[PDB]
């Protein structure tokens, strides 16, 4: 007998096919059957008429490394239908690094002395011992590696330092890491050469992991950054994942046509993937960057001046008698939201076939970017339903089947007999992102229930207490 059957709803199986009326039976942590299950005995037959039953959403781009440990409920994500998170992005991973004051943007994961894992395996062991509500597919970050090995980050790494970082990366992969990420855009790795990155990532071919990247530049020099990324992919001979693809800065608006063409062309000869979030504003460490600071900028948190959280940077700068660019140093370390993208480009990138959905949520932020709480429902509701950017099955595929495939998450991402029971029950008519920049932590609408490995983690708009997530391996 099945533990339960989700009956009377419409199944969108995650294979990018129109939904069909069918029941979904679960036994233990597996989807036992799909279709007319009236003849199957079940201990519970849950009515989900008028709802869609889809695979659990897989957040392809998170910075939930530490949040998984400190807030196992993972409410920001399960409330949106997320059942699996990919961590350690943009070269930023919680482990391996024992440091009381890690360099920005590593501080985006810190809650105070959070970087206490000397070995990547220690981190994974911690997760397994006290599992979060969602599954975790963890990558090790190149910048974290640099911080752990290099006494001076403002230069290229020596052969010895590269050897030290490669050893840590190899141990991480051996321990279960699904890949290695880089973020040469940030200070810790700005001086890292392409060759350094290649040598440190050599182990990916041996362990079969992926190379993920926050490209060196996403504006004026994005073509060069894209070419570097493709080159790295060819040298390593592993799948590459371009993180939160965008074209930032007014001088680059409309260039998504150009970048997507280059990416599509690359996909014809090598393994390339990409993800993006559904918003026109970015968010990360407060940084002295003339493009990031060109437009509206909001502070998400501020160490030296906590009372600045939520304030508009232009106001702060103007009142301190300086430009936003010049006032940044005295406010660091801090975080911010940057309105530097254009809706047309965001829509073009989301619509681009292969683009997976990734939130890039920064969970520890005092006044966070709403993507942390509304990314997935925003794609399913606002973009798919209300704007018709793509049919619902395609929007679902972009956050389930496609993603599971690109990250090698076996037996997940599809509503298929035999696959793991990571599932979401949502109302296609009402699903919507409630989080706004003004109120960035509002729970999404239309999310009925969420299951991870068969156990309900989200029901009646609350965490059930089921710490059902598992550390996954590629
Ligand atoms: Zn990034």
């Amino acid at each position: 007998p099945f533990d339960y059957i989700l009956s009377g709803g419409t199944v969108i199986d995650g294979t990018n096919a129109p939904g069909r009326l069918a029941d979904v039976g679960v036994r233990g942590d597996r989807i036992a059957a799909v279709g007319d299950l009236s003849a199957s005995s079940a201990r519970r037959r849950i009515d989900v008429a008028g709802k869609v039953v889809s695979p659990g959403f897989i957040d392809s781009h998170t910075h939930d490394d530490n949040y998984l440990l400190k807030h196992r409920d993972m409410t920001p994500k399960i409330s949106q239908g997320v059942t699996t998170v990919v961590t350690g992005n943009c070269g930023i991973s919680l482990a391996p690094l024992a440091h009381a004051n890690p360099p920005a943007p590593l501080d985006l994961l810190d809650e105070g002395g959070s970087f206490r894992f000397a070995r990547f395996s220690d981190y994974l062991e911690a997760l397994r011992a006290a599992p979060p509500a969602v599954n975790a597919a963890c990558m090790v970050g190149h910048s974290t590696l640099r911080a752990a090995v290099m006494p001076d980050l403002r230069r290229e790494a020596t052969a010895d330092e590269i050897q030290a970082m490669q050893a840590l990366a190899d141990d991480a992969l051996a321990s279960g890491a699904i890949g290695i990420s880089t973020g040469a855009f940030y200070p810790p790795a700005a001086h890292a050469s392409t060759e350094e990155i290649i040598e440190v990532c050599r182990p990916l071919i041996t362990h079969g992991g992926v190379y993920a990247t926050h490209m060196r530049d996403e504006g004026e020099h994005i073509v060069q950054a894209l070419e570097e990324t493709f080159r790295i992919g060819r040298e390593l001979d592993v799948p590459v994942v371009i993180s939160h693809h965008k074209v930032m800065g007014k001088l680059n608006f409309g260039r998504s046509k150009e970048t997507l063409a280059l990416i599509e062309a690359a996909m014809a000869s090598q393994d390339v993937s990409l993800d993006a979030y559904p918003y026109v504003a970015g968010s990360t460490m407060l940084k002295q960057d003339r493009v990031l600071l060109a437009g509206r900028t909001l502070i998400t948190w501020c160490k030296p001046y906590p009372e600045l959280s939520g304030r508009d940077l232009e106001e702060i700068a103007a009142e301190r008698g300086k430009s936003k660019y010049d006032v940044v140093p005295e406010l660091q370390p801090a975080g911010a939201i940057y309105f530097m993208m254009d809706e047309p480009d965001v829509q073009r990138i989301l619509a681009f076939g292969p683009t997976m959905i990734g939130s890039a949520g920064l969970p520890h932020d005092e006044r966070p970017h709403p993507r942390l709480w509304g990314t997935f429902p925003r794609v399913l509701g606002h973009y798919s339903r209300d704007l018709g950017l793509f049919p619902l099955e395609t929007a679902v595929w972009k956050m389930t089947g496609l993603t599971a495939a690109k990250f090698g998450l076996a037996e997940r991402g599809q509503v298929q007999p035999g696959y793991y029971a990571d599932l979401v029950v949502f109302d296609p008519a009402t699903v919507a992102d409630s989080a706004t920049f003004e109120h960035p932590t509002e729970r999404a609408a239309g999310i009925h229930s969420v299951y991870v490995n068969g156990a309900a983690v989200w029901e009646d708009q609350s965490f059930t207490g089921q710490h059902a997530g598992r550390v996954l391996n590629r």
